């Protein structure tokens, strides 16, 4: 059993000093003097905050790339998540047009199975819609996966055409599934990439211009129109800039059931990072690209008002040696920045401690809303009797810095090297079991489990 | 002591089956199968929801009109509120330019003292800014009133000119006060009023065109600009229409600390009700006016996304005989529609039961966010250990209709006559004491207390 | 030679009383009291306006539908045009995906050759992009056709997918060609069509909801984004509604070289006309559909400010018997409304005589700007020495009504039956030769010539 | 008499090679071989363009400032205008709240009378609306002044309050008068000025922050609302930035009869100029302030599409010694930048020659539209038989630079020092009389006359 005593409990809709007792995997009682039994593991949260475990709706653990693979395993990625206060992650399951979807699902599941320190689930990529698709997706959804992922990008590999998007969305609606979507334009990006390379513009600084804000804005609007016409519910992944936010907001305002995620690098990093030349720039190549810094205030301001629903990472780690596969052409740089371990600390620090983000909006944006949208609430995402005992005792007196020298992610650079932090998770629990204590990793191999969900969005 | 057992507890961020025990005035413990001392008021909430007491941030109880007065007293109004599931109301304290501000506040405070069945507080109207009034306002703030009310309307009686508005906002920011604001344009309303009357256009149907959406849009944008330049935090009361929403939203999007209230008649009633002729139309005269029905969808959609932060009533009850003071000129009709008792049932029915509003957004919009914004949280607005035991056991199986024949508000008409509802409160408590039991009123005279709040917005 | 004396000359940028003399085909001199050789056709324009011949940038003359054809020939259509004050028309040359593009152009050219009473040119439809067609298009351009037409609609028959659209735009930019575009969404229209029919919703009233404003908005935004990325110049044909206007306007505001056409039925007719049932409704079926009447004000207001650049017709005449090919399914109704003869009188009446449209904006929107955009200026579109002596002596004192009983278009209904008009052409000339005299047709068969234009938009 | 032969005549709606003959003050004939009489002054325009005389709708000649006066007289200012190709200017007649309006009008008229080299007129400032105003304004308007000027700025000196603005606009509408307006906010600017000075922020770099874009956007929207409510027609002077353009465009789109002027410094200069320190910065202090450079593309793009109707200068010259009156406080820097002589050359060069502005839009924006809006067309603003023979023979082969060393404005600095030009006026005529020949000044003292106009906008 677990007793977290003397802490200040903070959720999206509560802030109070009381103790929390969990007999086993779920919270059993909250109050004063709980009378825990002999043998209970007791955590003294005096002077600290007790938050719901944080939830990252957007990560990449297993991911092939051209001739290689991203760096985290389920083991290394879940450890890194927990150290950062993230107790549930949702991975993009990404079979390509060339792969069988159901085989893909099964392959991802097999990688994670028994190998995660914390709970997890998947969004299912629909990278084509052919005569076999519907039956396979129906099997995946009935297996507990209540979200799809589509790409309006990556022509012939992940992108879906308008007919396929229509079919996907109509099936999602019939199934109650939420459609997450990467919103660019496959044709425009591919053509601009090719034109730029044909002019000898090969370095990393041409990535951003190959897929400018206008392209993300067109795809975000297109997705919204297709949700509106089909009746499906959707979720825009990694929204990066003002034109896209305007398109998604206009859809929200007119009644489209559309939600918005932004990811941490777009709040804190900007397009000049990718203008640094060489491998230093390649570290900062992701899609959508880092943008003009003017977009940061726009995202922060929108987050503070709840216009942006969730904050994820689009965690996608590669070693510098892998980055350098793009030395001759920017199109060959594996895209991604790592961030799974640093999301909470970065949001707390630059939002709550130094910014204008309210602590309640912070909990909602980094835990609760994502749980709600993806069918993990109320098991996950809050602090209440009956919910999973996934808890973070957070130290607001902690001062430090982020660095690759102290990170757990299985690569060789940190995207926030040298950034100051104003707090950290002291203790982190997964279903009543302590996985981080005094800031140190003490997780149990395979303790995490796949979360199966019931579709909600008919 | 109080024990609410076997209910499904629903807050803005939680949903679970457990019991709640309050030894006295505040929640003491939450857990499954709690024990309570003999003699405890045990409430069996099987099959029902348990919500935080709802909170109406915008009512009028005492309010002079010519040589009469709005109809509810603190006693009638607070009883009505409770019957409807509202356990805290915030009343607009409204001395005019021709009244002394401190004498007005003391008069309002004197009316409520010992006469409310539930807790309450005030927003202080600033109907002029000058040396005496400023000193007055400073003492009112120190007495725990942490919000002001200004009017961009009602020239020479309640409205403030630009200099007054700037001075008011600056003072609010000095004092950490949030400014609530009625946003029209005092000049344009008065000129259109006078023009229409000059044309013999005297009937109630001319009230809306005397103050069209354009004027609300301008006032809302003006207020936002003033908040933006002064640094003050503000709250748009009773936002009724799309052009006003667009103005407020643009301000939110660019970082102004501005929040949005809408009131229940603007969700459910439309301008044609005020076109019915005679006293029947007069029943539906309020400011801002009921609008073209197209605005309802706009408001519901914005509410579902959290763009609108709170739902209040602008409760302002008059008898039909008093409405008829305006028989000869629409400008002489006492403005207002009653709604304090019906808000929660209406929002629950048309939003949650029949609409697209999520139950969690419902709780946030009808209780929690108002508590947060006005300094009542966490005492009010949520269910957590330590919070005032202001609770509603709500029956989602109730079916019925609203009628003047069954209302508690002390006037002779209901604006929502005949409207179906899909739920009602069964039990309602105030600080651990049951005020409504099995749908019957059992409140204790004067049990409610004035809530004093601390400055939050420096 | 021709002498038009004593008229009030009105162009987009001039308004004066003087005479115009043309020795032959072109304006030779302008001045007060000009002398002309004996035998001159002297036209006394006292009391009347003299305008540049009007120019319709969007008509259909030859157009197959199933095993029939739209009703006007080049002879009937050009006569109708002239009677209405239109001295140049631009016809959409529309071979389908299943037709050879060059054979289509040669067929269209062959239909018009020697059969037009006034000058004319074409926009070339690109209904597919592939190696053969591209070569074809290049020869058509070289023959003087400096505009293309694409369709974001009509899947598999006329529409282009994204790759085709990008290739088309890129070719246009290479060749200095302007792309005109019908902006809907081919997927969404086809799916909604099929869904509605599956529900037994077969009548004409289901045509509008099969292709709602949302779909036009999406296509207009998509086209704009494609122009923006390709560098091509473009022109939105028949823009019908506010959300489409907003998309096109946002593109204009951010610098895209995009222009906007609206057509006369969308100014004056609304969706309820297509809700009349039966053949009566079928008369009013066109694409994009007639819209909610709220859009009329939007279009008039935008026209008065020059936000809409040109007014055309989308003239596309069918007999009622042909409309009835759609008796069993709205998808089988031949789309189109006639208007070539009535455009100018309608715009003049409802805009200038009765509305808020300035006479100078009228001339620009109905003649000059179309000439500019399509490479016909300064030969066409204005009154100046050197310009083709294509002139309209317009009687602003005429009062009458439009009727099928008096029309020249070769079908059996007028969409504007009974509409009042407040002016008509008295005299109309084509290259110095009078075609309409005292309101009577006196044109010379085959006098009109194909206009060849030079590339302008590299 | 005057004959301009061999030129390429370019107006907003014509481009052709022909000759122009004027017997006296107006164009008499246009054609080839005009047969001018003995004694005619002949201008050989071979290889050059012939444009309508350009028109500056916004200048300051006589203008008091705190204890001094702007530098141009009617003599020096009109000479400078003509050298730059501007043959008509419209001066802001600016009596303050402390002055009698009719006395002001009379004073301005007396300064100009007999002292201008070219034609001119005034906009009448309405700096208060009291019991004498209406009669005085009615006398001014009946004297030929068909435009007013109002200020939403300069509290207690030029600014009008909402009641005064309402009265002004309603009288304008009754009279058919167009209301030009400086759109900021008097309260916000004054309060921010004072706050900044109170913090020791005194240098010129604090001017822009004292009246940021948001304030211009609020005033532009307010003005638009008041035009919409009163029914008056308006014209936004010197619109400088995107937020303001958005407000004015939204009003245009919804049907408000509102027009937009921008002035040349806001196309070509930016806020960093005023950050240079010292008198160098003070040279670039005007109101509205130079803005972030991002606004330039926004204005150019809007101009190219006709969203911005006119280009003026807000010519307002002061010597550097006068600028230095603001050495201790930025509020004491006389505001203004000179530009009357350089407007055309700057627009031609950076718009037509090096930019994307079409030559027709250039003529419209710099001549024709302003003539139309202010009742000077068709006497002024175009090239047609009967119009005043105000003509510019412009040399497109001229290459040079702008400098104070070669300027005619009666001050000691040029705001475009060192800017390259790609053309210049070779010959300029006023009502048939040559005022500039071979680029040299040959004007006749007092040849210019006051233009009286008939109101148009009821
Ligand atoms: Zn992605
Ligand atoms: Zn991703
Ligand atoms: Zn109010
Ligand atoms: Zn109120
Ligand atoms: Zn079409
Ligand atoms: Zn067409
Ligand atoms: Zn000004
Ligand atoms: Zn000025």
């Amino acid at each position: 059993p677990l007793l977290i005593k003397n802490g200040e409990i903070i959720t999206a809709d509560s802030r109070y000093k009381a103790d929390i007792y969990a007999e086993g995997e779920t919270i059993t009682r909250i109050g004063q003097n709980l009378e825990a039994p002999p043998g209970t593991e007791v955590i003294d949260a005096t002077g600290k905050y007790v938050f719901p475990g944080f939830i990252d709706p957007h990560v990449h653990i297993y991911l092939p790339f051209m001739a290689t693979f991203a760096k985290d395993t389920h083991e290394t990625g879940s450890k890194a998540a927990l150290m950062g206060g993230t107790t549930t992650y949702i991975e993009m399951c990404c079979p390509s047009r060339n792969d069988d979807a159901l085989e893909g699902y099964q392959l991802w599941k097999s990688k994670a199975e028994g190998n995660s320190y914390c709970d997890y689930t998947f969004h299912m990529a629909v990278s084509k819609f052919d005569e076999k698709t519907e039956g396979q997706l129906r099997e995946i959804v009935a297996d507990g996966i209540s979200s799809f992922k589509i790409f309006l990008s990556y022509k012939n590999f992940f992108g879906v055409d308008d007919g396929e998007m229509y079919q996907t969305l109509r099936l999602a609606k019939e199934l109650g599934v939420i459609v997450t979507a990467h919103c660019e334009n496959a044709e425009l990006v591919g053509r601009l990439q090719q034109k730029l390379l044909s002019e000898g513009k090969t370095g990393p600084e041409w990535h951003e211009p190959s897929r400018p804000e206008a392209v993300e804005a067109e795809g975000t609007a297109r997705f919204a129109t297709f949700l509106e016409t089909t009746g499906a519910t959707g979720y825009v992944v990694h929204l990066s800039c003002k034109p896209a936010l305007d398109a998604a907001m206009a859809a929200k305002a007119r009644g489209v059931p559309i939600y918005i995620e932004s990811v941490i690098p777009h709040f804190l990093l900007d397009k000049t990072y990718a203008e640094r030349g060489g491998v230093e720039a390649m570290k900062y190549i992701m899609s959508p690209p880092l943008r003009d810094k003017r977009n940061q205030k726009v995202l922060w301001d929108a987050l503070a008002q709840g216009f942006i629903d969730t904050v994820g990472t689009d965690h996608c780690p590669f070693d510098t040696e892998q980055k350098l596969l793009g030395k001759e052409a920017f199109t060959a740089i594996p895209n991604g920045i790592p961030a799974i371990e640093d999301r909470v600390n970065l949001l707390y620090t630059y939002g709550v401690s130094r910014g204008r983000l309210d602590i309640h909006r912070f909990v909602d944006a980094a835990s609760t809303k994502a749980a709600k949208l993806f069918g993990l609430f109320p098991r996950k995402g809050t602090i209440a009797v009956g919910s999973d005992a996934d808890l973070v005792v957070y130290d607001p007196q902690y001062r430090g810095t982020i660095s690759v020298k102290t990170q757990h992610v299985n690569n060789d650079y940190n995207g926030f090297e040298g950034f100051e932090i104003d707090g950290r998770p002291s203790v982190v629990t997964v279903r009543g079991k302590v996985a981080v204590r005094d800031g140190q990793f003490v997780g149990e191999k395979g303790w995490g489990k796949l979360l199966r969900r019931e579709p909600m969005y008919f």
